[PDB]
């Protein structure tokens, strides 16, 4: 698939300002105010999204563990296992998710897709 | 891939009682006190999974940060290198799908099953 045409669409469709995208190869970023922003890439054949949250203080973590925990359970239905994905590097809580084929080739589709998985990172920035 | 075969090897390498398993499948591993672990071919790819009771509210709430630390350990023989939890209706479920290079041997899956049943023991502790 064309990822900088299907990103592009989405982001017209919706009436998303222009200026926020930036980009031949891995990977397209979608910036936001006062939040991390959205990367998105094709990795292995398959459409990623994923945003860098500043880990959080093991104490801010305890405390915001049960919202989190709320947040991962959550159903997303346009990835491939279902959920959002949490991972964990010395610097950074990355959210991450797989799309499904089904989902990459409508760029209508795709914004809805966008917007879901912002409001996951809204949700987490919230308790971080 | 003889998943039936690769897991009665695992069990024999570490010395397993062959009374605890059961049965094209899925396939149950019994423990005692604990979710049984359950293995399967999915889409040509190997899953073990395990079903606990869903934790009423309150308990989650209050064991919300030893699983949140669960969740985000390692699990370096997954495709995402994570173990995923699953919530159902009945169920909060831990599941994972094992990587290619550690399905073709009975030593190696052992292994796998092993630090997979670790993750259902620190589960069962804080629900
Ligand atoms: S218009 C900015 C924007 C982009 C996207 C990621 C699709 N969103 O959820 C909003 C609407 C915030
Ligand atoms: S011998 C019982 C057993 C089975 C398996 C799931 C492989 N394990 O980790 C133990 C050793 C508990």
């Amino acid at each position: 698939i064309n990822l900088v045409q299907l990103v592009r669409d989405s982001l017209f469709t919706i009436g998303c300002p222009p200026s926020i995208i930036t980009d031949s190869h891995s990977a397209i970023t979608i910036s936001l105010d006062s939040m991390p922003a959205i990367n998105i890439a094709l990795v292995n054949e398959q459409v990623m999204l994923w945003a860098n949250f500043d880990a959080p203080s093991d104490v801010k973590l305890q405390s915001s563990a049960y919202n989190i925990l709320n947040l991962m359970l959550m159903n997303f239905s346009y990835s491939i296992n279902e959920l959002v994905e949490l991972h964990r590097s010395d610097e950074y809580l990355q959210l991450r998710v797989v799309i499904k084929d089904d989902y990459v080739h409508d760029g209508i589709v795709f914004a809805e897709i966008l917007h879901e998985f912002y409001q996951r990172m809204e949700i987490l920035n919230g308790v971080l």
